[PDB]
């Protein structure tokens, strides 16, 4: 795209752009300007006039440097902020369909890490390039007078290399787009790895994920190596061509000296102007590289942005009528998911409801009830149907007004990482704490909210990870109530709610059911006992209908179901000791590179000396041709050396960066679950941290490091040529060097300080946005997108200003340093005039030293341009090094310990007292004791949030026990090798996590370190009562499951997880609420399958069905960390304990 990074000017941006361009023009063209005056060289009088001219040019140089840097960087910051804001606004704008079809996992790394370069390369370097252009131009103008004839020759080289830059730019643009796509894929893989890090650490599947990340990284490294070798070879060949054109012009001048067309002075001035143009191109060399990278990233970003979605999330066209009744109309609604447009989910179903009438939808698993609820939500438009509310077409009314006039409760709701206060406030724009308290009371959330510390300040973990399932469901119910809408959409609202809790919630909802057009769905007949209208589900059709009495008399699906129920400075380099010889070759190439920089002056002096040595013109021409040949040979060696140097730097840097990213992933996986629990160490937080750290580390360690080393060798050899030639003059130029070096320390310190905090704010924005994308479904449900955008805008407020400040600081520093160098050059000229009057040193030697310092001058300035990159890289490398250095409490990769191959299947917990890292103030464990023998299917029961999941997690060794001892067959869990057991046992989490992979792939994840057999997968799926449905599904087992299994109905996911656990065939199984939401027939099938393999594998069972726990060998009660009763199901049944009370309710 042309101006791909600009789509709005206004007076403001238009004037900013104009002024930046004009000021840079003065800068670039100003470079060959002071050069012309130098070439133009009573002798003392002219020396003073020229030195004063040099001082004036230097003062203007400071002025222009600051003006351009600052103004163009201010405009660039405005543009970058506008780009990010528009990107996020559109990202929210898109319809659900694009998110479903596309793998949103990339955006998290692409939203941040790329956006960085999108503006970075498209701003900082840009002014330079602009200025450089004028330079060449003015430099050519310099030669226009300096032997106009010879000047036309170089003119030919201008486009000869000009078109070359454009071509290399486009090629690198394609290469960078490919690299970015690969990087986005790697980031999506890492993000998905992070979010379910729990399960991944559970199954010990670390190796496979690590290999996947290394694979994406290797592909990216190959793409980068191609691009970087290309760019370095481009530099080398360009250098060779510049030297060749110079040699041709040298032969031309040799001819012209005898030709009499021009004097030697004019030709030398033309040669100086040509070398100035050479410096301009060398400056633009990297300026064209960033231009291209940014062009590719901007193409991609705006292409993602430009999409206008059909279900617009902001349009106000839709009507929002005042008088609305609780009447809905569904007719001939036939629709299918866009993840798989073939499968028909809606078979032309039709429904009806009335305000205050609660319509219950009960059917078979996968009936599409969640689909019906989402369709009501208008999240996706139906394929065919006239779904309308209160007569008016759903598409007719305003989308925002409708969505705000609706509430929904998800089957497995996800809680953002805030405090319950903020989560609830998300329910409505304006909520009174009186409303909050009323809602919490309605949802039974007051009990736990009060009991735990931070009553409303309790910051919930990611996705509500820090609270047990019951609490999350209560909080979600409270959120929905807080919405206080005219049409509620509770769906499977009771999943783990305690019988007392479930009854209380249902009674409260009914108490307020009068005004609400709710649509209840639930698997417990108690919840649908009072359902006003009960409808069955059968292949996308509704048959059984009417009152519960009507269905019971019909002996329909409802009747059958009812009956069935019955710091970093050099350590970063130190780590890269593997690249020792690539670095060595780079160093040798750069060494000669530097010497060459100021060596050009020695060549010019020798050329003049040959021209003025002998009067005879035959010998003169012979010597001139010999000099031209020597220059061409040196140019060939130089082209070779520069490309070898560039290749060495690029390859070593890419190797280092890939190694760093891979090792960081290895450690991040090797860290502890608690470290993930760390809010600062969040999922999106971890991903963005990794991406930005690696990106900055390379961006310093990349070709820029090579250019800085070359400038250091260049300016270095420059000052060196002065010492040999001049004495008592270059000493001044060098004694001043440290003065400018002092301004660099200040700049570096200030930039590092600014960057730490600005990057912290950027990472905060990244975690916020990552959560926004990952739970985009809930956000759509709550229509809280605008608040998300505002929070992101505020996040952007910090480093927007921070970068404005850093741009001002860098501009001032650069302008002051350049002007100081120009003042030093004018002063060296003045010292030379004084010395000439003293007549102690050769005037031509002074000319050579002045020219050599001018040659090193471009090098010095550009190295001045490495300050903020170097600081950012130091900071990023510090963070990465620290992250790698950590060795966790339980190290996954550390195999030291034992290995009880003779597993006796004997579990014993004694005085097990333990608390959560986020719930240390919340005593979760009190030292309860339990014992399980071989094939003992122990079941634990207790009140909501009785820590039940905590016993399972602790058995996971996810967290060691504050007090007590958990052994295994008479062996402490700590003593044995953790990996042996972690693979050995299997568990089924209460809200299981999938991976956006084939169902076959997910299941195969059930066992790792062993190739899964399609026969084994078939057997497990059959055992799970999901083989039939999966076969009914197209793509058999290769079906690509949505994000976190976002495409399979809840029973589907739970059955798949159970199959995964059974596949592991472990001696110890853990079923946390194993029938969270499944058909009673499905529950029976699962229980029968589990029983059929009961013997030989000890089991722990958790669920909220009396029948499910009835078969449990020994039931265990939970009472505030105390086991009140422990015995048979019949023992508790005979006893009038709380088990019996709950069973009754
Ligand atoms: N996002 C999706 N993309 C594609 N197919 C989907 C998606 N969500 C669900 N499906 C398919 O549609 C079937 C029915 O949809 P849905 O999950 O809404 O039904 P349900 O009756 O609420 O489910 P259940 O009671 O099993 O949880 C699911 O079993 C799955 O096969
Ligand atoms: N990650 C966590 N960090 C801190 N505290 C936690 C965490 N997970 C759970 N807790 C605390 O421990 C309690 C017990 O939750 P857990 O899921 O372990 O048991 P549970 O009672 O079986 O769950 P449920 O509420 O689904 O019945 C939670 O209610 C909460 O107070
Ligand atoms: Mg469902
Ligand atoms: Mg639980």
């Amino acid at each position: 795209s042309v101006f791909s990074m600009f789509r709005y000017s206004n007076w403001l941006d238009k004037l900013y752009m104009v002024v930046g361009t004009l000021a840079a023009i003065i800068h670039g063209a100003g470079l060959p300007l002071m050069m012309l005056v130098f070439g133009e060289m009573n002798l003392e009088e002219d020396m003073t006039r020229y030195a004063y001219y040099y001082s004036g040019i230097g003062a203007g140089v400071l002025v222009a440097a600051y003006i351009q840097v600052s103004f163009w960087c201010l405009a660039a910051g405005r543009q970058i902020h506008k780009i990010r804001k528009q990107f996020f606004h559109a990202i929210m704008r898109q319809e659900i369909g694009w998110f479903d079809v596309h793998d949103v996992g990339e955006l998290n790394t692409r939203l941040t890490d790329d956006v960085s370069k999108i503006n970075e390369g498209i701003g900082d370097k840009i002014g330079m390039f602009f200025q450089s252009m004028a330079t060449f131009f003015t430099g050519f103008i310099v030669g226009f007078t300096r032997g106009w004839k010879l000047t036309l020759v170089i003119l030919a080289i201008s486009p000869v290399l000009g078109l070359s830059a454009a071509v290399w730019a486009k090629i690198l643009s394609s290469f960078t787009d490919k690299e970015l796509l690969a990087y986005a894929k790697a980031g999506a893989v890492a993000e998905e790895v992070l979010a379910a890090i729990r399960t991944v650490i559970a199954f010990g599947g670390q190796k496979k994920e690590l290999e996947r990340y290394n694979k994406n990284l290797e592909e990216a490294k190959r793409i980068g190596i191609k691009k970087a070798i290309t760019a370095n070879i481009s530099i080398g060949a360009a250098f060779l061509l510049i030297y060749a054109s110079y040699a041709l012009a040298f032969w031309y001048g040799t001819t012209l000296v005898l030709s009499g067309e021009y004097s030697i002075g004019q030709v030398l001035t033309v040669f100086f102007s040509v070398l100035i143009g050479a410096f301009s191109v060398g400056q633009a060399s990297p300026s064209i590289e960033a231009f291209a990278n940014a062009r590719g990233a901007a193409y991609e970003i705006f292409k993602i942005i430009d999409n206008k979605p059909s279900i617009d999330s902001y349009s106000k066209s839709g009507h929002k009528p005042d008088n609305i009744k609780g009447n809905l109309e569904f007719r001939n609604v036939h629709f299918s998911y866009p993840s798989r447009k073939e499968v028909k989910i809606l078979k032309g179903l039709n429904l009806k409801v009335q305000s205050g009438q609660t319509v219950a939808l009960v059917g078979n698993s996968g009936c599409g009830k969640s689909t019906t609820v989402q369709l009501m939500q208008r999240l996706y438009d139906p394929t065919e149907g006239m779904v309308s509310v209160d007569g008016q077409d759903i598409r007719t009314i305003n989308v925002r007004f409708l969505r705000e006039i609706i509430g929904v409760v998800s089957q497995e709701p996800v809680l953002f990482a805030t405090t319950i206060a903020e989560n609830i406030r998300y329910g409505r724009e304006n909520v009174t704490m009186d409303e909050i308290e009323k809602a919490v009371k309605e949802a039974n959330a007051y009990d736990f909210i009060m009991k735990l510390p931070h009553k409303f300040d309790t910051l919930v973990g990611e996705r509500g990870a820090q609270l047990s399932g019951g609490q999350k469901q209560r909080i979600a119910i409270a959120r929905a109530l807080v919405r206080n809408p005219k049409i509620l959409l509770l769906d499977e609202a009771t999943s783990a709610l305690d019988t007392e809790s479930e009854a209380v919630v249902q009674v409260a909802l009914d108490k307020a059911r009068k005004g609400r057009t709710t649509i209840v769905i639930a698997h417990r007949l108690s919840t649908v006992r009072n359902a006003d209208v009960i409808a069955g589900f059968d292949d996308g059709v509704i048959v059984e209908k009417g009152n519960h009495d009507e269905l019971m008399k019909e002996k329909g699906i409802y009747f059958k179901l009812v009956t069935m129920q019955t710091v970093s400075f050099w350590r970063i380099m130190k780590l890269n000791l593997t690249e020792w010889p690539y670095f060595v070759v780079g160093v040798f190439c750069a060494i000669i590179n530097g010497g060459l920089q100021p060596a050009f002056a020695i060549i010019f002096s020798k050329i003049i000396g040959v021209f003025t040595r002998i009067d005879d013109p035959e010998t003169k021409r012979q010597n001139s041709n010999l000099f031209s040949l020597l220059f061409l040979a040196l140019g060939i060696i130089s082209f070779i050396t520069f490309f070898l140097q560039g290749f060495t730097f690029g390859k070593a840097g890419e190797i280092l960066t890939k190694r760093l990213r891979y090792m960081v992933f290895r450690s991040m996986l090797r860290q502890d679950v608690s470290w993930f629990d760390d809010p600062k160490n969040t999922t999106g937080a971890l991903t963005t941290r990794l991406a930005n750290d690696a990106a900055q580390v390379k961006g310093a360690i990349g070709s820029r490091l090579a250019v800085i080393t070359q400038n250091i060798a260049n300016l270095g050899t420059g000052i060196i040529i002065s010492f040999i030639y001049g004495w008592q003059l270059t000493l001044l130029l060098l004694a001043i060097v440290p003065i400018i070096a002092i301004a660099g320390v200040v700049e570096m310190k200030m930039l590092s300080g600014q960057a730490l905090k600005d990057k912290k704010e950027l990472e905060g924005s990244g975690k916020i946005a990552t959560e926004a994308i990952e739970n985009f479904r809930t956000v759509v449900s709550l229509t809280q997108e605008q608040k998300f955008e505002h929070m992101y805008a505020q996040s952007l407020q910090v480093p927007y200003r921070n970068s404005l400040r850093k741009a001002h600081i860098f501009g001032i520093t650069f302008s002051f340093t350049q002007a100081m160098m120009y003042f030093s050059y004018a002063g060296c000229f003045r010292f030379g005039a004084y010395l000439v009057a003293h007549k102690l040193m050769s005037f031509e030697d002074v000319l050579l030293v002045f020219s050599a310092v001018v040659f090193g001058a471009m090098a010095v300035g550009q190295v001045s341009s490495f300050a903020p990159d170097y600081a950012k890289a130091k900071i990023s490398a510090a963070h990465i090094i620290m992250i790698i250095e950590k060795t966790p409490l339980i190290d996954s990769y550390s195999t030291e310990g034992l290995m009880p191959n003779t597993l006796e299947g004997n579990v014993t917990f004694g005085e097990v007292v333990f608390n959560y890292p986020t719930r240390p103030d919340i005593p979760v464990l009190q030292g309860l004791s339990l014992e399980v023998k071989k094939g003992q299917t122990l079941a634990l029961v207790g009140s909501s949030g009785c820590g039940k999941s905590t016993v399972v997690q602790l058995l996971e060794r996810f967290y060691d026990p504050l007090a007590g001892k958990v052994l295994l067959d008479g062996k402490e869990i700590k003593r044995l090798n953790v990996q042996w057991l972690r693979a050995h046992l299997g568990i089924v989490s209460q809200e299981p996590i999938l991976f956006d992979c084939s169902i076959a792939e997910n299941i195969a994840y059930g066992d790792n370190s062993r190739v899964v057999s399609q026969e084994e997968i078939v057997r497990a799926a059959k055992e799970a009562n999901i083989h039939a449905f999966i076969e009914s599904l197209p793509n058999k087992y290769s079906t690509k499951v949505g994000d976190k299994g976002t495409q399979l109905s809840g029973g589907q996911k739970q059955r798949i997880a159970i199959a995964r656990a059974l596949v592991r065939q472990p001696h110890i199984l853990l079923l946390d609420e194993a029938t969270s939401a499944l058909d009673t027939e499905s529950e029976k099938v699962v229980q029968e399958a589990l029983d059929k393999a009961r013997e030989g594998r000890t089991c722990i069972v958790i669920a909220h069905r009396l029948s499910t726990i009835q078969n449990a060998d020994l039931i265990v009660v939970f009472q505030n960390g105390r086991v009140k009763e422990h015995g048979t199901h019949q023992q508790l049944l005979a006893q009038k304990g709380i088990y019996f009370s709950m069973v009754s309710v």
